[PDB]
């Protein structure tokens, strides 16, 4: 039961580029296509119809979080790039928390599509889709935003198998609670296994820790979604950074598409590629495919 007159108006103004009104709104609250700690994702429908997925926000039920969320994530609005999940709109309404509202993406997120068996994803198909990630990680470095939690759970899958990159902006949301630890040094919730050593020990995020984090993207993508470093303790994973350990190289990933991902992963910050560079590396090594 949210109000507007209490938010900054500047951030009202914003919000009221991409707002929806609830009549132009059906959502399906029996069918969920995702949980987040904010609130669950539903089935809708956007009128014309458009199939549509409907972020909930109703477990946040303070104004001064709706408004921090609001505003950390309002920019999702000015992006535009065919590999970042992009913004359908913001539906207010007179009872309950803002709805998100987003593209549907048919195949749900890349973690999940390419641990399917059935699918059996090639090598391929694989590369194609790191790709894609790098794509639209080059377009938000671009803009100079740091996502901070690219991962293969983070990235979703459309209709045409156009991979978005997700998980930022509105879309944002822990949407795997088990990848997610507090043994940090915010003490929050965090990624720590997709995290670069220098986030874990300064605790500050930059566009070459998302590099970091593309890094382990890949190494999920070559093991159809093995989870990283699953002998290593949510304590540990600092100091086996710090030693000079790394996620060891895949069987299927070909050699010059390991050498890209130890590059992502140099301790010095500055010596890792750029999302440009990657794009051009990865271009390359798909095309020997
Ligand atoms: O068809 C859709 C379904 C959910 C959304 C929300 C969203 N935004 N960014 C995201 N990153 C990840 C997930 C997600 C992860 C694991 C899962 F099992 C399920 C989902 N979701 N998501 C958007 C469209």
């Amino acid at each position: 039961h949210i109000d507007l007159s209490a938010l900054n108006p500047e951030l009202v103004q914003a919000v009221q580029h991409v707002v929806i009104g609830p009549s132009s709104l059906i959502v399906h609250f029996n069918e969920v296509i995702g949980r987040g700690h904010f609130g669950c994702v539903y089935h809708g429908t956007l009128l014309k119809k458009i199939h549509c997925a409907v972020k909930s926000l109703n477990r946040i039920t303070d104004i001064g979080e709706v408004s921090q969320f609001l505003t950390e994530g309002i920019i999702m609005k000015d992006f535009s790039h065919p590999n970042v999940l992009s913004l359908l709109g913001i539906c207010l309404r007179s009872e309950g928390s803002p709805l998100v509202v987003l593209p549907y993406m048919k195949h749900g997120d890349l973690r999940n599509f390419i641990r399917n068996e059935t699918h059996n994803p090639t090598v391929k198909d694989l590369i194609g889709f790191g790709l894609q990630v790098a794509k639209g990680m080059k377009y938000l470095a671009s803009k100079k935003f740091v996502h901070r939690d690219l991962a293969a759970r983070n990235c979703m899958l459309d209709e045409k198998f156009t991979v978005k990159v997700a998980d930022f902006g509105l879309a944002r949301d822990m949407y795997d609670k088990e990848y997610y630890s507090v043994h940090n040094k915010t003490g929050a919730k965090l990624p720590v296994k997709w995290m670069a050593l220098e986030s874990l020990q300064t605790q500050k995020f930059t566009t070459k820790s998302d590099v970091w984090s593309f890094g382990v993207l890949l190494w999920e993508l070559m093991t159809r979604g093995a989870p990283p470093y699953p002998d290593v303790n949510t304590f540990d994973i600092t100091v086996y950074l710090l030693q000079g350990r790394r996620l060891l190289q895949p069987e299927y990933c070909p050699d010059p598409l390991y050498e890209v991902m130890l590059k992502c992963w140099h301790p010095k910050a500055e010596m890792r590629p750029s999302f440009s560079e990657l794009v051009s590396r990865i271009s390359a090594i798909f095309s020997t495919f």
